């Protein structure tokens, strides 16, 4: 099975983010996606949860009360669990927009590879069973995602999931949910990216 992509995803993409809390005695460790800049992605339901007092990503503390720019994704009025935040200035990540986004829908039943930092660095794997315009959660309903085939765990929110359509494998979801075998992430569109990027201001070249 060909991997250089999913390696480059791992090299560069998807990094471990731990969220300090005062009421339990460790912190809480999942993965996070760099988009370019000082931006990146990060489950909704992990970011406005409201325990935690400060993250640690890229050897860096950030304290919920710094003036962090973010977009909270929706999909006709209904919440996504996908949030992009732009941090303050500081070192800047790669820029990984050559990384996201498919033009063609995967096939049905194709492989989706998970990218993980959640528990050190691993990869997981399952067929891709479809979109669903919403699932229905312990937290509610989220919109605008796609399941697939796979025992995934606590921890596993936001590793990368790549998908194949077209001849090519490109990032299209970050890993949100599971449910009795069954793994879901929401999607990522290219298109989405860049609006939400020109909106927190962070300053791009436009291919004319």
């Amino acid at each position: 099975v060909d991997m250089g992509f999913e390696a480059a995803v791992a090299k560069k993409v998807v990094v471990p983010i731990t969220f300090m809390v005062p009421n339990r005695p460790s912190g809480l460790t999942q993965s996070a996606l760099l988009v370019t800049g000082r931006t990146f992605l990060i489950n909704e339901h992990t970011w406005s949860n409201p325990s935690w007092t400060s993250f640690t990503i890229r050897g860096e503390v950030h304290t919920r009360d710094e003036p962090f720019q973010t977009v909270h994704f929706t999909h006709h009025g209904i919440p996504t669990d996908l949030m992009m935040v732009r941090l303050g200035p500081g070192n800047s990540f790669p820029n990984n927009l050559d990384k996201f986004g498919l033009d063609q829908m995967p096939a049905r039943n194709s492989r989706v590879v998970g990218v993980s930092s959640s528990y050190g660095n691993f990869f997981f794997s399952g067929n891709f069973l479809g979109f669903v315009d919403s699932i229905t959660s312990e937290q509610g309903t989220y919109a605008r995602l796609f399941r697939y085939r796979v025992t995934t765990y606590k921890g596993w929110a936001g590793s990368a999931l790549v998908c194949e359509a077209g001849g090519v494998r490109r990032i299209i979801g970050l890993h949100s949910a599971g449910a009795a075998g069954i793994g879901a992430g929401t999607y990522i569109s290219k298109l989405g990216l860049i609006k939400a990027l020109k909106h927190l201001g962070e300053p791009l070249a436009t291919m004319q």
